[PDB]
């Protein structure tokens, strides 16, 4: 509502977050991206609808986890970590 700070409710499950990027890991890897081919979650990936992804960088909760997060990458190695969407707590 009024200024409406993108937040998410419980596990922003259905709902749908704007968000696209973790909390301090770093960006959100390209859900279509080609490093992604037939990867944990994606775009690209034939269970995209269940993965909750489409094509672009968002942030979202294919397993469920609390706030929408994302893929990450870090030194030489995969990550991904909790998206920064502010709660809307109450
Ligand atoms: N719960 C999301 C897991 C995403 C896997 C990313 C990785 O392999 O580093």
């Amino acid at each position: 509502s009024e200024g409406n700070s993108d937040c998410y409710f419980g596990n922003g499950s259905a709902y749908r977050g704007t968000h696209s990027l973790t909390e301090s890991g770093a960006s959100c890897l390209p859900w279509n991206s080609m490093i992604l081919i037939g990867k944990v979650y994606t775009a690209q990936n034939p269970s995209a609808q269940a993965l909750g992804l489409g094509k672009h960088n968002y942030c979202r909760n294919p397993d469920g986890d609390a706030k929408p997060w994302c893929h990450v990458l870090k030194n030489r190695r995969l990550t991904w970590e909790y998206c920064d969407v502010p709660s809307c707590s109450t």
